[PDB]
């Protein structure tokens, strides 16, 4: 069973890419951004997995925090 | 449960972001480098946790590729060169 903290990194890691590779998704070209369009579909269905998993983790395990602070954009950033 | 698929994504976005640090770490005057490496220290353990869900994950005689597959350097297999 994968642990909570692998967890919460997948998690960080999934969101920080989505970001990113949206952010670019306006200057790109068309055609490549159509494609990246797709794939990032696959990050949000990994994502939502991935968060069914951890909503069972917050469950079994404490000293976790709550799910939507994993994937908050970094205020840094905005 | 993570279905393939799933492990495969978060996987490569662990590699990805993982290999952002690295370049990071590599360029001029890395901002509190200390800070980075502890970032790197916790993406290199939920990588191979990771990696072992992973190999779990795979059938006997799965279509799923190799694990290495998957963290491959990008740039490592490119090639370029100017027409002559």
């Amino acid at each position: 069973n994968l642990k909570p903290q692998t967890l919460m990194v997948a998690i960080q890691c999934v969101a920080a890419r989505t970001r990113e590779l949206d952010a670019q998704l306006q200057n790109d070209d068309p055609q490549n951004a159509a494609e990246l369009e797709q794939l990032l579909v696959g990050y949000d269905l990994a994502a939502d997995d991935l968060k069914n998993a951890y909503e069972q983790a917050l469950g079994q395990y404490s000293g976790l925090p709550p799910y939507d602070r994993l994937i908050e954009e970094p205020a840094s950033l905005e």
